[PDB]
């Protein structure tokens, strides 16, 4: 796999989660952005793969699992088999990427998206070679118990724009946010 994508939404205090859910009220267009970015593939015959930790999997409402139109892979050191509805299970990020090149997934996976949580992001972001980080900056503090680190501008560049990503401040339910894209090579 020659590129990875991470996608995350963060509060001003770097929060991503609280009590097994998001720290903020539901932002429907932000969710639709997540859906669009992770699902969209114009390569006929293939789907994108989403990789996530176990707590992130159980944080998705059961009626939306597995995430439709995507191959869903969960990371766990304890399971077993994939949780009910998930397509695949791997014991590490390295194992997950290796799995995509084996016969079952060989001609089936287009883009790989890392969708959380904290550990999965940390390792992906240190992974050699090309990485893009799609970061939604929610422009408020929210009480949180799970966090995303400050991005190191030594390794990553904030792209001034990116095709298909809106550049202006967004607002839903009185909450302002903006879509950012970072890249390292
Ligand atoms: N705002 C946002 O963009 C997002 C928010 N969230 C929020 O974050 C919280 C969940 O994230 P977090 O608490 O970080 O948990 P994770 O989703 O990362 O789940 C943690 C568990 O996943 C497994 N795991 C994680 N990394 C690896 C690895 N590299 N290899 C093998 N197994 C791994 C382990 O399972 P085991 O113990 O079975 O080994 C671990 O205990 C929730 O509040 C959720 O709502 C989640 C994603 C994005
Ligand atoms: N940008 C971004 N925003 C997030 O909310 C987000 N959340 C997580 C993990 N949490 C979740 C929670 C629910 C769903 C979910 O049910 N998504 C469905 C419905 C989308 C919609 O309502 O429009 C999906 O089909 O993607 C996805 C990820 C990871 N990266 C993110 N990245
Ligand atoms: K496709």
């Amino acid at each position: 796999v020659g590129s990875l994508n991470c996608i995350v939404a963060v509060s001003q205090n770097m929060g991503i989660g609280k009590n097994g859910d998001l720290p903020w009220p539901p932002l429907r267009n932000e969710f639709r952005y997540f859906q669009r970015m992770t699902t969209t593939s114009s390569v006929e015959g293939k789907q994108n793969l989403v990789i996530m930790g176990k707590k992130t999997w159980f944080s998705i409402p059961e009626k939306n699992r597995p995430l439709k139109g995507r191959i869903n892979l969960v990371l766990s050191r304890e399971l077993k088999e994939p949780p009910q509805g998930a397509h695949f299970l791997s014991r590490s990020l390295d194992d997950a990427l290796k799995l995509t090149e084996q016969p079952e997934l060989a001609n089936k996976v287009d883009m790989v998206w890392i969708v959380g949580g904290s550990s999965v992001y940390k390792e992906a972001m240190n992974h050699p070679g090309h990485l893009k980080l799609f970061v939604t900056r929610i422009m408020q503090d929210f009480e949180s118990d799970t966090f995303f680190p400050e991005i190191d501008l030594e390794k990553y560049k904030l792209l001034p724009e990116y095709p298909g990503v809106l550049s202006d401040v967004q607002e839903e339910k009185g909450i302002k946010y903006k879509f950012e894209v970072y890249e390292k090579n």
